[PDB]
């Protein structure tokens, strides 16, 4: 666990974490006190914190919500609906849909919300880049459809639409009021980066959960797995480490300025770096 990437947290997380429970509550997504606790216990506006450490008060807020939003959301797979491809997508679409247009009240609660949250991020942003990150969330969406064929390589390419990492990067970049040059986002290198951030994530939660997920996954796939396990996220940071480097290079290839580049930079510390390391001291 080589993460040469310092740990952070928005000096927020106080208050933050304090009225994560307010969103949810008027949305409907918690409807009982029990409900609130399993909540509260899950920590996610914690989360929120590691991933955004760079975004304070309404901006930190949003990110709070997408977390709560990403696990109320994910609880409505872990029954019967998570088993038939055809269920599950009936709700997908009902979510999804908020790309597009307004939500008819008769709308689920979980929609309504997500609809809430997509309002707040995408508003201020330029219209390019809210149709890119909604190009995202319905990877994200159709990434459960294809999980729902519970009915390595074999294991990435579909994990990597489900974990919902792209999403929540994206968001930083809401979150910190500023844009990477659209052009270097689409980049080889930062491409590598983004997957080698997502392949990370992937395996760090497989291995934290994987006692309740053998209990009833990446390990499966004993002794020796979660070894390599290990050594490829070491090897990936390496790599990490060793494209950033790269990045100016970049810069000069797309002919970034100085506003670009300096967006470059924040992406790359603020929303990059924050969401493979926050990952990690959250984990733990």
């Amino acid at each position: 666990f080589h993460i040469p990437l310092p740990g952070r947290q928005s000096p927020d997380h106080a208050r933050a974490e304090a009225e994560q429970l307010a969103w949810p509550r008027s949305l409907g997504l918690i409807r009982s006190d029990a409900a609130a606790e399993r909540h509260l216990r899950g920590g996610y506006a914690d989360l929120a914190s590691r991933f955004y450490p760079h975004a304070t008060g309404a901006d930190l807020d949003l990110g709070v919500d997408l977390m709560s939003w990403f696990f109320l959301f994910d609880d409505l797979f872990d029954g019967p609906r998570g088993e038939n491809p055809e269920d599950t997508k009936q709700l997908t679409d009902q979510v999804a849909a908020a790309l597009d247009g307004p939500l008819p009240d008769t709308a689920p609660p979980i929609a309504h919300g997500f609809a809430d949250i997509w309002r707040r991020t995408c508003e201020g942003m330029t219209p390019a880049w809210c149709a890119r990150s909604a190009r995202h969330w319905r990877n994200y969406f159709d990434g459960y459809v294809d999980e729902a064929e519970s009915r390595a390589a074999q294991y990435l390419a579909m994990r990597r639409h489900t974990i919902g990492v792209q999403p929540t990067v994206d968001l930083a970049e809401r979150a910190g009021r500023f844009e990477v040059p659209h052009r270097v986002f689409d980049s080889a290198v930062m491409s590598a980066m983004l997957q080698i951030a997502v392949d990370v994530n992937l395996l760090l939660l497989d291995i934290a959960s994987l006692e309740k997920e053998e209990a009833r996954n990446m390990v499966m796939i004993k002794s020796r797995s979660v070894s390599h396990m290990q050594n490829e996220v070491r090897a990936r940071l390496e790599q990490y480490l060793l494209l950033e480097s790269c990045l100016p290079k970049v810069g000069e290839i797309y002919q970034l300025d100085t506003a670009e580049r300096e967006a470059l930079e924040r992406y790359r510390t603020d929303a990059v770096r924050t969401v493979i390391r926050g990952s990690y001291d959250w984990h733990r």
